């Protein structure tokens, strides 16, 4: 029975192999921007509305044209079988259950096709291939096999200097697989060249400047995610939490605006909400829950979010995601 | 012989058993904002004023119709059995004999007749029943016992996560019970059904938004207390303090304005007053000295607590408490 | 050889009784007040100039209308028997030769006729009597004696709260007495009946609000002491320091403005400068030199905080206190 | 395998002795402004680009009239033979070799004639001597010898405080000698007699104050460094970083504006250019591997400073140093 997130991580903790529990944990250079990403939150209060209606509480959403049972995705996180055998298939299949979306990734250790098969309309993250036609082959796959919008990491135009996999020699054990199967720096023209292959909503994910929103809803996104990569980037980037609430003003509802990095409570997915955002996406915490108990762990994990999330809502006044959205915040010390 | 309110929670931790010490400590989820209402009154400095006349300093101030001896209430705390064997009716009797208000919880383990006859004039905490006409029976036994006003906490849609209890497997003990016996979200019609059928002021407990400060005005309440809820309902809801300021601008003197949540001095009295608060309330602390002590314990908290008020507002050149409520602040590190 | 003032604080720690050390080192309440004085000085830079002129470098300022060989003075200690043989006969020999005034208590452990026979044009501070004309019989002592000003202390209506004096036990040894011999508080009227009976400069300590300083100057003080008593008075009272630059704008120079409270160095007297401080007090310190060595401990002592004042000043490129004073500062973390 | 800057310090500790060790760590009096360099660059986050064209990244700058590969230079770091035997001439051989600028210091343990005939067009760092003419023959023969830059030092008319130096009793060996071979403090008329002597750039070393920087541009300064001196000499001093977006923008173009103080990775790189920097010295650092390992060991430190300035600014969308200066940047905690 686990009663918060941090429960999860005690137990991945114990489960997993050191130098895995690393690769999941870890962030660049000095892990300036994995820490900043909590600090971010923690200084993050909101200020809650008594005494309205409650009589129907509900925490969905309408997102990329579905219903979710609550404003969360799954991030995108390569390697899944990493964690536990089923990797996944484990995982898609608990958040079909939960009414979550799942991000299936170019780097996942089992074949879209067969998470796409899980059911759930899942979407598909994107990562730029050298070979420019093989990344227009991925997407038409992902559409092929029914996912629902397209994850464009924006952020990757080589992966950051992760010093624990440096310093503890890690490499993919010969049973985990890139099971989709040498990439290339994205550009604008990629996005151009993706939108124009697609009807699906394509999202940019890994944006922190302004003008970078601005101009991705100019280039016809359906969505962004503001994001640091977990501080697996470019250590000193900003966290994402920090940019939010001048990114979502300056879209003024262009396309939707996810954010992520550190969101580990149905309390922090409040905050995110209060400063503007659509959705969150959560990584490691769904990582830990899937290291720990497998297909059962992470939907312990997601019910355990949706409770907290539903707990937040109706403490702070909310009916709704929408009233969440229009609550005000303080930042404090 | 305590000398300071931290030499009661240190009595109060070897007497009491764990599970009930974590009860009466305890915040929800992750206890941000139980540590954050410490914090904030941490960073706020009092710019005292010199040389004023001090020939009759007096922390008395009047409230809801009556003198108070000090700017300072026991907040509502339920099951206080937990703490002592005579529970409610030890603190009542101290409270009383200290000249200060003390709020009868709807949860209380001696009934809230047993408790009015103490005498001191009393005031009753209400939370709203799902059977709603219970609520306005409520609200007339306490109006025909003398109660003196209506303390309705507006921040309890339901019970907050509180992780120390579940951790603990926490329940009453058979021995504990609520005395004056399935609740409720209230709503402002709530507020107006109550308002109409008493005379007795009508408080609202747990208001944090400055357009709820407001709505309240508007509503015919006679006061609010702003509040947190001691950190124990929405984890990550701002701590009163840091509202207080603008919340006291905003009602413009229309209705008293209190605050609680980590006030454990009289210095912290002080800090408050200078916000602008009429007055404070004060839990955990009260419960402590009933703990270690029982009413003689109350009685010598409320000893130490009215030495420490007139200590503050002397050194700080006030003979009143008003003159306290005109005192600068300055926020510090 | 001591480098620093740190040097000997260690070293008084060693010799004195703890119940000693407690008195000297101890503030009111939480001691709040005491940590910030550290922590405000702590967060002042100084943005230094360079390629300046340096060929005659000098720390004398003219203050009350002596030459002083630095910007500083010893600030009133009561009892300072308590800490050596000597007591203030030792301090005060000490600051003669140094060149820097020495400020007698009303509270000294030796007659003031005594301290002042030791030459070095001494200060006198008052604590008002309840016994008033009693007041004025110190204050004619002082002056019969050679006393250049009055330092009346306007922040002790009565003394703070010292927690650690309570839980101690702490009084004053047999053999330690109020030598010049139930006080009264002092008002706006006792200033005014001060600056009647004398024609020296009357200078009153412990001031932070703003608008005291400025009353201070309508009622003809020559100068002020901006001052918390070093967190011995009011707890949660605002440090001086954060207080000096606002004052020293209201008064535009209509007296000086003395800064105490933490200064543990040159680096932090040129930061008192550079706010606007005329001259700085330092207690605390100037005890622990006379407990670790008596006389010859406070002249180290004072040797070590010209050398540090020069230091500091040059660096800064400052060749006279005045120059000091227009350097600027930012706040840090 | 160095993977971080921080990998050599901790080598470097093990083989020094010391009180060398000392020598190089040590800031002066607390140890303020030392530590405050690194919290300075520590609270600066980058705001990244995205999706910009990174076909042809490079870190290479013009500065002085020489091509440089990565916006940086060694600083001028005395007696370099206390740290390894070949002292500067291994430094000079490796900067040589990067394509970096190397600073030859007035008090080098090796002749500024032997380094600067090692190659790598040198600078050379001027101390203003007493015997004012031998200061411009010790320029002359800089710039005889090739060197192609003048650092003047304005920070040090003396020495600061080093207390760790003081306490260990720190002197020379007697194998360690100023190869070049009392000094008096500079001034703005040194400034002018050096630039009349020399046709090189001269650079100011030590500005803080921005009208400091504006009177470098006005006195015909090619660059200035803003800097604290490492935090050696005024403890309180401001850290460089600090001050350094508003003098960039008070020069506006009219000469070079190079940082120092607490450079210890690209990450900290990118921020110092973001915030404007033309360049960036690094000290300890190079120190610290040359300890370790001597010549190959501040080889392995360029290379790893090269891969991670390259991977930050690629990461955060910048093709070039220029496109790195128009970075924005937030302030955090
Ligand atoms: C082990 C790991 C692998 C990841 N792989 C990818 C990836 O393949 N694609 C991607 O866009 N993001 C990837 N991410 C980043 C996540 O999508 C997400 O931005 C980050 O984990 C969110 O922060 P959180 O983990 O703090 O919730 C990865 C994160 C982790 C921890
Ligand atoms: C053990 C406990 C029980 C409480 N029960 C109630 C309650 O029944 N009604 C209510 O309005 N507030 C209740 N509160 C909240 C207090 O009235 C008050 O808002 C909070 O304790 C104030 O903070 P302090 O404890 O830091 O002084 C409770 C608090 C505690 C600690
Ligand atoms: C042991 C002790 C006794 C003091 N006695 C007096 C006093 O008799 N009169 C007075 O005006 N201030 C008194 N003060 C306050 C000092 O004058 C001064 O304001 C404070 O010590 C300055 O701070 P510092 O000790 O941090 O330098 C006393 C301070 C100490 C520590
Ligand atoms: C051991 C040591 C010796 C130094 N000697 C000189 C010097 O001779 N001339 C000079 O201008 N700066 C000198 N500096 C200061 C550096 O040039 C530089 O400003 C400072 O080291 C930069 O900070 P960093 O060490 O944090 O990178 C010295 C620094 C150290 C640590
Ligand atoms: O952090 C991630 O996205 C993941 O570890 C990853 C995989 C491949 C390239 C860069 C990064
Ligand atoms: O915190 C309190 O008010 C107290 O524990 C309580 C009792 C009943 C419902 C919610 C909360
Ligand atoms: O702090 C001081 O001034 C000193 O301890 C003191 C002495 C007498 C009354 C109040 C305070
Ligand atoms: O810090 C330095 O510049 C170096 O230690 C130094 C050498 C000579 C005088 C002052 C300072």
């Amino acid at each position: 029975t686990y009663v918060s997130l941090a429960d999860l991580e005690r137990a991945a903790r114990d489960v997993l192999p050191g130098e895995i529990f690393d690769f999941l944990a870890g962030g660049s250079g000095t892990e300036a921007s994995l820490v900043a990403n909590r600090t971010a939150l923690e200084r993050v209060f909101v200020i809650p509305r008594m005494l309205r209606d409650l009589t129907d509480v509900t925490t969905e959403i309408d997102i990329f044209g579905r219903r979710a049972a609550l404003p969360m995705a799954v991030a995108p996180v390569a390697y899944q079988r990493l964690f536990h055998p089923e990797g996944e298939l484990a995982v898609a299949r608990a958040a079909r259950d939960a009414g979550v979306p799942y991000t299936i990734c170019t780097l996942s250790s089992v074949s879209l096709e067969e998470i796409a098969a899980v059911g759930g309309r899942p979407w598909f993250q994107l990562f730029w291939l050298r070979d420019e036609k093989r990344s227009l082959d991925l997407v038409r796959r992902a559409e092929d096999a029914g996912c629902e919008a397209i994850v464009f990491t924006v952020d990757v135009p080589w992966m950051g200097r992760r010093l624990r996999d440096m310093r503890n020699g890690f490499a993919l054990p010969e049973w985990v697989t890139a099971a989709n199967f040498e990439f290339a720096p994205a550009t604008w023209e990629s996005v151009e060249a993706v939108r124009a292959h697609t009807d699906l909503p394509v999202v940019l994910k890994g944006i922190l400047a302004v003008e970078d929103a601005r101009r991705a809803v100019d280039a016809g996104a359906g969505g962004i995610v503001v994001s640091n990569h977990g501080g697996r980037q470019l250590d000193g980037a900003v966290p994402g939490i920090e940019m939010l609430g001048e990114i979502v003003a300056a879209v003024s509802g262009g396309c939707e605006v996810l954010v992520d990095g550190g969101i580990r409570s149905g309390g922090d997915v409040l905050k995110a909400t209060a400063l503007g955002a659509s959705a969150v996406l959560v990584g490691r915490p769904v990582m830990w829950a899937l290291a720990a108990a497998g297909q059962d762990g992470v939907r312990q994990l997601l019910e355990l979010l949706a409770e907290e999330v539903r707990d937040a809502m109706g403490l702070a006044g909310c009916e709704s995601v929408g009233a969440a959205r229009r609550l005000n915040t303080k930042l404090g010390v």
